[PDB]
């Protein structure tokens, strides 16, 4: 595998008793010792010298104990291939990042020249529509449906050039294809294992690379969990977006990149000199309750987790029966905290959102934001389970419903 053509020439220019030691006093600093209680886990203590450590500079890649942790884990639920491959043949590699954010934005910072064609399917994270947005490149879009992005429409695209292009710089092959496996923000759709083999299958031929970013992957309500990318990745074309936003703590800015050692390793360096490293104090507070709970400990804290946004999940559904009677479309979530409304009848939703739906109390998301043109109309609600009450959603749905009624009447 050549990493070299997919990365920026900035990226591949980057470059990593003792005096030589640039870091404070530790014994200066004012937080002394912290207690942290954890429910159904045990007490965390950081005493005198565990704070100091929590309290100074960390590694950059991560906590030796948090990378450690993951490592067994991402083994543990995906046993990639690339787990003993030499390094500069894509050698699985982590890194701990400030969120998953923060590992997404530097790959595709590390990847994109303007001018660069991205695969991605619409409707797609604002978020990463936002990054990749000032970075130039040209994003195709990839027909898509309840079981997600559809094979046939990126072999249809892909059809555009010929499976030597990729060698060929002269020749703009998509530098990755993006996606949210499991559901999707904004609708909720989670891919099949088939499916998946298909467009690994696809990346192969066009040789191009896999962004699986997979924040939701915890909240699967599926019941056994679908294989992942980096769990089918042969070649080494996958760069993997964990989250722990959604289980333990979206606060403590702490999301974990797993992907070929060559790349992990190029978006280390830009945080070298962006961040240094994330919160030592946070990966800290994650590792040592995550080490003492066991992978058995993690395994009952996702599952009692995915059981309440099931309810929830169950709850707004439930709502949506009542209220959307048939004003609207709407399919089951199959993971996450989203639901994704077709509202029946309307072009437009926007303004039936920031103007009428607000002035009653009630705000959920116009679809608009989840894709490339904002500017074009959409009938689109994001409405999200996490939070509201059954009490709520109900309260919420019967003024929407209001709401779509009277443009109804225009
Ligand atoms: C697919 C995908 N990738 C990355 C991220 C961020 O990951 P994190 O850093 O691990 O939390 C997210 C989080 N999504 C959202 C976050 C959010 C935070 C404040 C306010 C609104 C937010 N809305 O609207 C969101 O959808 C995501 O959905
Ligand atoms: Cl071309």
């Amino acid at each position: 595998m050549n990493y070299a053509r997919f990365i920026t020439a900035a990226s591949a220019a980057r470059n990593p008793i003792s005096l030589a030691g640039g870091l404070p006093n530790p014994n200066m600093f004012p937080f002394k010792t912290a207690v942290i209680t954890v429910e159904n886990g045990k007490t965390i203590q950081f005493g005198e010298e565990m704070m100091k450590r929590a309290l100074q500079y960390s590694p950059s890649a991560g906590i030796p104990e948090l990378l450690s942790w993951l490592k067994q884990l991402q083994i543990k639920l995906h046993n990639p291939p690339t787990i003993h491959y030499p390094p500069s043949q894509g050698q699985m590699d982590l890194c701990v990042t400030s969120g998953s954010q923060q590992g997404l934005c530097k790959v595709f910072e590390m990847i994109i020249n303007p001018g660069d064609n991205v695969l991605l399917d619409e409707p797609a994270y604002s978020g990463t529509l936002q990054s990749l947005h000032p970075l130039g490149c040209n994003i195709i879009n990839v027909a898509s449906d309840e079981s997600g992005i559809v094979p046939d429409s990126l072999r249809d695209i892909l059809s555009r050039w010929k499976p030597e292009d990729a060698k060929n710089p002269q020749k703009n092959t998509p530098k990755f294809l993006y996606t949210v496996p499991n559901g999707n923000n904004p609708t909720g759709n989670s891919l099949t294992s088939e499916r998946k083999k298909e467009i690994y299958e696809l990346a192969r031929k066009y040789d191009f690379l896999i962004i699986e970013d997979d924040p939701y992957y915890f909240l699967q309500f599926n019941k056994f969990r679908v294989p992942t990318f980096l769990s089918m990745d042969v070649d080494g074309r996958v760069i993997r977006a964990d989250s722990f936003s959604k289980i333990i703590s979206s606060g403590l800015r702490i999301g974990f990149l797993t992907g070929p050692k060559p790349l992990i390793e190029r978006v280390i360096l830009h945080i070298q000199v962006s961040t240094l490293h994330p919160s030592t104090f946070n990966q800290l507070m994650i590792s040592q309750l995550l080490h003492e709970w066991g992978e058995e400990g993690f395994m009952a804290h996702v599952d009692r987790v995915i059981d309440f946004y099931s309810n929830q999940k169950d709850a707004i559904l439930a709502a949506a029966d009542k209220w959307l009677t048939g004003l609207a479309e709407w399919h089951v979530p199959a993971a996450g905290m989203f639901l994704w409304i077709k509202v029946k009848g309307i072009n437009d939703v926007k303004e039936l959102i920031e103007e009428k739906a607000v002035k009653m109390g009630v705000l959920m998301l116009p679809g608009n934001a989840f894709y490339v043109d904002s500017s074009a109309p959409s009938p689109y609600l994001r409405a999200s389970f996490s939070s509201a009450s059954p009490e709520q959603m109900d309260v919420a749905f019967q003024v929407l419903a209001q709401l779509i009624k009277e443009s109804l009447l225009v």
